[PDB]
């Protein structure tokens, strides 16, 4: 059971399985993977596709012809396997020139360079068939309060994304942008640190319809936030364009554990939500096989990502289909939450004495919500302990 | 030095100095304060004004005539002292009926009751001259994932605020709404948990211009977020309608320490920002004198709030006026952050070979940002150690 | 399946199911429970026993004869049901007199009073057959740095516990003490904030053998610590005298969720450890049924505590009995971790050239730990997805 | 003012100022520093000394004669400048062989290698005159629960430290060990994660007198703990052998900011404590100049460490010498905290009716602690705002 196939739409970044294990306190524990080899290994495990930063696919500073050759070999592997490229992104974080940011570097020349590097990869992404272009502003931020005027920085951020929107519109490209929040690391505080901040920012862009969010499980958890709540807000706004799936154990460094590790209950409620809402985008994993692992462990970790999603999907589906759960949901008045509070309108509400003057506050207060019983039914379903 | 006067616009909630010291593990340590007495004591310390929830001023369940009498006595104290009431709010959290929320309770009758309780206090607030009406959804949330469908809850939240907006518009009242985020406590996760989430939500209301945010120092810090960054985003959006000032030591329960306690450097950078941006609203303190304190300690704690703001204001002003700091800010290219990245437009950027083909990436990378020197000048100014 | 019986040794505090739902922002949602009624309800659910603070059983300020009568009625219920009282504790936190602590209050008279209140309840506990007496220093701490000289406070803490040890020794009582850490709440920082700090402190008492720890799942998680690691250290030291079981979602206020809620994987690894190590003490639940719940929800929440332990016990047992897991544990060299590094002694180690001069560092480095495969087998067992 | 001299005993690790700026998301921004150059630059800024890991001074895998030459050149720089080497440590974290630990690696051969690498550097440290040898178990831990049996791991940890203690005793070396805790990073959870856990562990070693702690400001703050409280416990136990000074903004990745940055009030209370208790060891800075900085910024950041200590020292000293503060400390009964609760003994306490039967609980409860006034005097002193 729980065998993935390409129709489950599981995708992986090249940088995930290709992570060599260099951390801030130690050297690489694994050799570099050829992108072609990752493509084939992932196809064999049942993945749908891969994603890339520019610099994962084409070594930084490659000539135009080295570049052609890298793309050609990759494209051949995609053709041989049937793997897709639904998303791409830019590396605006590794090279030293990006030490104070890309789009919001204090140096204007760096900001211009960041835009040009990005635009060149948008052309490549469209050529490979990507529908979503992710921006992760990992260096946009500060360690000290005087270093970054945040209002000016947001003006620069909006300028950058507006220009990118003008570019795609002018070229007639069919690609949308997704902003990936993260609250900190590697900068002390990162700009647009949560899904909320990103959603609010998007509404001030010149063409807000071209921009959504790419939330990551572990990033929101680094701020102690409820990830399924955040995703529900993004879905409610119509802005869940892509998602990064992984695990995280609490408020600490960005662990990027395989999906299902970390906060397992939150993973269950995330799956429940994605599947109930009909999210139809890629189930993308942004994870790092731990540096303890050899190559066999790398592939085992990747497989476990997919396995854990398909297990949780089954459990959530059983939960929602259970008539005893359906009855519980009514006992807890989930049905009533979905009805309008005042479809009769404001004047009717104001004239309704059962809403205030004659509302029996004590009787309403005495009614239990029956949430603990509901939650235990959810636990029993997750654990497969329904007698 | 550092004596406040009413022109500094310092305000306090009645619930702040009036907090009796009941916590989840212990009984009250102080007797209840009469609102009239708080008004006079605060006027003597140099405050500008007070704020209230409905239930702080009028005991829950008062008759129409007890209500009149409470308001009359309060109004007399305001007239005797010259104190203003710039803000008011509703208690939709204390009474048991609000155990699952007000605006987003699963029970529809409770939601209607929450709206009616709110509207009655909006009329009172306008009569007392409040310009801002705060909403803190402290019970809107969940302890378990199945208890609250978050999409439906946001539909209900938007319904409630839309109706309030219709009400104020229809009455011709000159009052705006400010949403006060908090990430958790007393619910396991609270809806709209940060300034970002609140800002994004506001953009989906029918009349977004009537709604802003009332961010609180300690609340954003409960998610480990940078408070001055959050306020800069709110100012950038034009939505900083009011602010709650206090202190918080990290990610834990909501401490509500006096302003300046907690993260002192963040307090300095907040003051710097508010004063540089010309925020002209109330400097409102939402703090709890610790339960260790008697009445003399209560007034000492309140006075310290004001004192610490005026000290930090002086230090920030000295920082920004220091020519050596002005030179540092140029050395760190803050000037350049404020200039447009590409006022020449997209086509010019694309044709500019100095932005990419001929950009010397190594030379740009080698340039230091000089941020540590700048930050030490900021430290020296804060500490009054400029030789 | 998963029906508890008294032989599973599940115990509950009277304050758990008896929590009325008063939180720092709201009033009680449930009426007070008679201790006799809790005893009978818990006996019917299959619990083994109950625990109490002095003030849960005997209202503060009771006369000697009211006291007798309270104890008599409780004792009758214990006799009627077969319920035991394995643990007792003192309330040194609720009454205002304890606002700055009990054992470490700055006022010496309060400290003496705290000792006398404690000793009176130790006599009661011994009469009811308790084997463990818990001390939770919830008020021992500070909100500000100058308020508490911590060295003097630790001298006072050690003085208090030494005196209690002298008391029990002098009376010939067969009772041991267990210190329950918590890092913060209701004080800004609490003394002995983690299991580590408590263990270290115990070693400086005059009779360290009489003192152990009473760690609580949610408390260690409030500091972002791994609870099963902490318990392993306490077991290694021979100091796990009692345990508090509950759930907690990350670094925030003390939630006291039912056991199994919160961090579900950590619950699995805790059960695995307790059962593998042969912990033979009570499985005590210190939880709060959420205030959303009526009485039916209270009992459902309590039942779920027990259910979730018995499910996890079964899953952990299946994990460790699985031959494929046993083989995995060898592949990951858990066997080798259990062997002495240098049973040959220091000189032999120093003369062993295969340990250094001729150690092939590259070959050792290339070996994968196979941890991800092991962890996925653990996941599959937890979820009941072993094909 | 605030010019350091070698008598202030400020020390720096070679790895601090020598950090090249490689982080988990980016390449180095600065070239490698020769240790000789760091020694001379630091001597010019007024430092007392430097500290080293084996691998900072002697490139891993050096021959015996390269090794001699590295040590000779370093020793010459020490002789030229008058700089001391008070502390040394081992790198048991960088090389891939240490991916699962040094002392607690599951592979027994790695554990033996870790011991031999350590012993070789203890000989070097003694030759250079170090009095303290630090052990930071950065790789001792796990990402998953099944990977590390923690009891066995602690047996292995104790074995390793016992053997080191036997080694130094047998050689007659005058050097003590200090364990440096950290709660996580680069492992998901690290063993002995706080000062408490380390202190408790030390008490189970064969010769506990040879072992103390090397607490780091930012590490304890990564668990949300109060650093001055932790240090007070270490001083109370007589185990503060060395300290790492730096700054950290809350619960996140290990920032290693310059001292005084981060939580500035905690820095003030730490300085107050160190100076009041007469700590006479090195004031060692374990900080990372941010990667935004060039070499000029590196030296500015290092200088700021020292400056900020000397400013805080002056402010704390002024605080404690202020007669108005001395009077406040009596008003808050700090004097009484320092007196024994029951120097009269247990029987006298039991017979003292003023301790219980006739204690007026209400009168004691009504007395305010006056802590807020005290804390504001502390604030005013820190800020230099005493009129
Ligand atoms: O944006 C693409 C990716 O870039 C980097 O690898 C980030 O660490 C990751 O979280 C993000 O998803
Ligand atoms: O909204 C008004 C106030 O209501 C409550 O007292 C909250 O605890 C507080 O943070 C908020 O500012
Ligand atoms: O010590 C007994 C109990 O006292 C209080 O109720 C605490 O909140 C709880 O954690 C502790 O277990
Ligand atoms: O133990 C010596 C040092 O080793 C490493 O550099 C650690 O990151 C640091 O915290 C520690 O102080
Ligand atoms: O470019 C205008 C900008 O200039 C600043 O005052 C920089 O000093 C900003 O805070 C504002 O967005
Ligand atoms: O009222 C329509 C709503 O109904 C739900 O499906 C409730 O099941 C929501 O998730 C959506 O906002
Ligand atoms: O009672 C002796 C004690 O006195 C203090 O100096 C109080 O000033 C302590 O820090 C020490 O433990
Ligand atoms: O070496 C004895 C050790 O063996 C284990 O059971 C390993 O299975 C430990 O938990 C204990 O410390
Ligand atoms: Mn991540
Ligand atoms: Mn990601
Ligand atoms: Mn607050
Ligand atoms: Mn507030
Ligand atoms: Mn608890
Ligand atoms: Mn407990
Ligand atoms: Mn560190
Ligand atoms: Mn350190």
């Amino acid at each position: 059971n729980y065998q993935p196939t390409p129709e489950d739409r599981f995708t992986f970044g090249l940088w995930t399985v290709g992570w060599q294990g260099r951390d801030p306190f130690g050297d690489a524990t694994r050799r570099a993977l050829d992108p072609v080899e990752s493509v084939r290994r992932l196809a064999e495990l049942g993945a749908h596709g891969v994603t890339f930063h520019d610099d994962d696919l084409i070594p930084f500073g490659s000539s135009d012809s080295e570049r052609e050759e890298h793309v050609k070999r990759f494209r051949q592997a995609l053709d041989d396997t049937g793997m897709k490229v639904p998303m791409a992104t830019t590396n605006l974080f590794t090279h030293p020139v990006f030490k104070d940011g890309g789009f919001t570097a204090n140096d204007r020349d760096v900001r211009r360079y960041a835009l040009r590097k990005t635009i060149r990869n948008i052309d490549l992404a469209v050529e490979l068939g990507a529908e979503t272009y992710v921006a992760w502003g990992g260096r946009e931020g500060a360690e000290s309060g005087g270093a970054k005027d945040v209002r000016d920085a947001l003006d620069r951020m909006k300028e950058a994304f507006d220009l990118l929107g003008e570019y795609v519109t002018s070229q007639g490209y069919d690609i949308r942008f997704a902003i990936e929040p993260k609250p900190n690391e590697p900068r002390g505080d990162i700009l647009l640190p949560t899904v909320g901040h990103a959603l609010a920012f998007i509404e001030r862009l010149e063409r807000p319809e071209l921009y959504g969010v790419n939330p990551e499980v572990g990033h929101e958890q680094m701020a102690g936030l409820n990830f399924p709540h955040g995703i529900a807000q993004a879905l409610w706004a119509g802005k869940l364009f892509h998602i990064d799936l992984n695990g995280q154990n609490g408020i600490k460094y960005d662990q990027d554990l395989r999906f299902g590790a970390g906060d397992l209950r939150a993973a269950f409620w995330l799956v429940d939500l994605l599947e109930s809402a009909g999210y139809s985008g890629p189930r993308h994993f942004d994870f790092k096989p731990p540096r303890t692992e050899d190559f066999d462990g790398v592939w085992a970790s990747a497989a476990g990502c997919m396995r854990n999603y398909l297990i949780l999907k089954e459990r959530a589906a059983a939960f929602r289909a259970d008539p005893e759960v359906q009855e519980a949901l009514r006992a807890s008045r989930l049905d009533e939450l979905a009805r309008p509070t005042a479809a009769d309108g404001l004047q009717a509400l104001l004239d309704d004495r059962s809403a205030f003057e004659e509302f029996d506050v004590d009787a309403a207060a005495a009614r239990g919500m029956a949430f603990e019983r509901l939650d235990q039914l959810a636990m029993d379903h997750l654990l497969g302990a329904r007698g």
